[PDB]
């Protein structure tokens, strides 16, 4: 809607494409300096030293390039919406983001941002914001339970030298029944914690993938310890969960979220193989999926490709071997990067079939590298699914 508006928006594509991240960095710095209450929601680390500014810049760019038809973006809007919904973002949060976005645009564009250009962006923001609010309302409706609910930590077990699997059960009166919780392998939960070390003053929200779609004996997720290396601090919430949150303590969770999921129609057939490709703690939702595959159809050709620094840091070794031993047609491919090369294109060409249903998960950089290889091996987009442990929109070409 609005024809002169849409040309104005399009005329800013070049600045967003080349300077978009100057805009988004200014945005975060101003909004969070001026509005420290949002530090209870935004992950300081992703913006100051992570890829959050690139995720936003790419999304704003995609919206500007598709201003005539925003429906093109719906898969990205749903992906982001699942995170917003898990984080408890509501309609009444949207106007402040719009204020600060328009202000960052004005600041960066300078004399190249007249009132008409700003007005148009206000209009574009309203239309884009209305879409997200709508998707998210649906997600609030479908959520398995409402808002943050209290769980008790019932177990904490090392699944590698530096990865701890948490088992959580809902506190009685949370209205949550473990036997009546349909999980799709690939989903993550979100914790709302308030770490006490490092002079922390804010809540800290983090996503952790579910290790299993079985819930009867509690929900399970695994946290890698982001330890302190001379200079930079230990990861705030991973440290808090490893060292401070004991068995018996309460932790707050919002309901399972996310669009990462194994293709349900391909589970039960044998012609199309499954490739599960992980790095480090990225293994966690892939274990969930391997579990589902093996329980539903153990005859499917499966390729388990798992990279880690070394054997002690390789997570779920016994678990994975036991699941794999049940499969009649499996290749297990383990990489240890302390000695062995980082998985490259030739490795993938040699160790996995040309036409496969591929699910890959790990750090944003590992995802960027692996997608680049899978595209270079001519895999079709619709057979590559991935979940970066960070902002997915920083991994997408717009
Ligand atoms: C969909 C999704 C699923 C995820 N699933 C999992 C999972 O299953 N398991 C898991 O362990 N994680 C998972 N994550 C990542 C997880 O949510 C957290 O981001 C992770 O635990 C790190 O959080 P933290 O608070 O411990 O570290 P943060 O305090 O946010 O710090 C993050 C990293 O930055 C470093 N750092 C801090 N300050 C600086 C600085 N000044 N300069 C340079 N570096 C710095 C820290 O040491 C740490 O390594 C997932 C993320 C997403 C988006
Ligand atoms: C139309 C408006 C909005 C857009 C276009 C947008 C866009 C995005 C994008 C691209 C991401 C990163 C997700 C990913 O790449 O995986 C994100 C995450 C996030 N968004 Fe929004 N968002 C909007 C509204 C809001 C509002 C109103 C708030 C709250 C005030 C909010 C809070 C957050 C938070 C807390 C995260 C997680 C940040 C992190 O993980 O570091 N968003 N959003
Ligand atoms: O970065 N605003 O989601
Ligand atoms: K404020």
């Amino acid at each position: 809607l609005a024809e002169k508006t849409r040309s104005i928006i399009k005329a800013t594509v070049p600045v967003l494409e080349q300077q978009g991240t100057v805009i988004t960095r200014t945005f975060y710095k101003n909004m969070l300096t001026e509005h420290t209450e949002l530090l209870n929601i935004f992950n300081r680390t992703n913006q100051k030293v992570g890829a959050q500014p690139n995720a936003l810049a790419t999304t704003v760019l995609a919206a500007a390039k598709n201003i005539d038809d925003l429906s093109v973006l719906m898969d990205h809007v749903k992906q982001i919406g699942h995170k917003h919904r898990a984080l408890q973002i509501k309609p009444e949060h949207y106007p402040i983001v719009g204020e600060y976005l328009l202000k960052a645009i004005k600041e960066v564009l300078g004399d190249a941002a007249t009132p008409e250009i700003i007005n148009a962006w206000g209009e574009a923001y309203q239309a884009i914001a209305d879409i997200f609010i709508t998707v998210e309302k649906k997600m609030y409706e479908e959520a398995l339970w409402p808002g943050w609910k209290p769980f008790e930590i019932t177990a904490k077990e090392y699944v590698a030298s530096d990865i701890v699997e948490f088992t959580v059960k809902p506190k009685f009166g949370s209205g949550i029944e473990l036997e009546s919780l349909p999980i799709t392998p690939g989903q993550y939960i979100t914790v709302n914690t308030h770490p006490i070390r490092q002079e922390n003053q804010y809540d800290a929200l983090r996503h952790y993938s579910l290790c299993s779609a079985s819930t009867k004996n509690g929900l399970r997720f695994a946290v890698k310890m982001e330890a302190a290396r001379e200079n930079f601090p230990a990861g705030l919430v991973s440290e808090y969960l490893h060292k401070d949150a004991k068995v018996g303590d309460e932790i707050k969770l919002s309901a399972p979220a996310g669009d990462f999921a194994i293709n349900k129609e391909l589970i039960h057939q044998n012609e199309v193989p499954l490739v599960l490709l992980s790095s480090g703690v990225g293994v966690t939702p892939l274990l969930a999926m391997l579990e589902e595959q093996v329980k539903c159809n153990p005859n499917r050709p499966i390729y388990w490709i798992q990279s880690s620094y070394d054997e002690k840091t390789q997570a779920f070794k016994k678990h994975v071997d036991e699941l794999l031993a049940e499969c009649a047609n499996v290749d297990k491919i383990i990489v240890h990067t302390d000695t062995e090369p980082l998985i490259n294109a030739a490795f993938l060409k040699e160790k996995s079939p040309a036409h496969a249903d591929v699910y890959t998960c790990g750090s944003l950089a590992f995802m960027q590298a692996m997608i680049g290889h899978l595209k270079e091996l001519e895999h079709r987009d619709d057979m590559i699914h991935y979940e970066p442990f960070g902002p997915k929109m920083s991994t997408v070409q717009v």
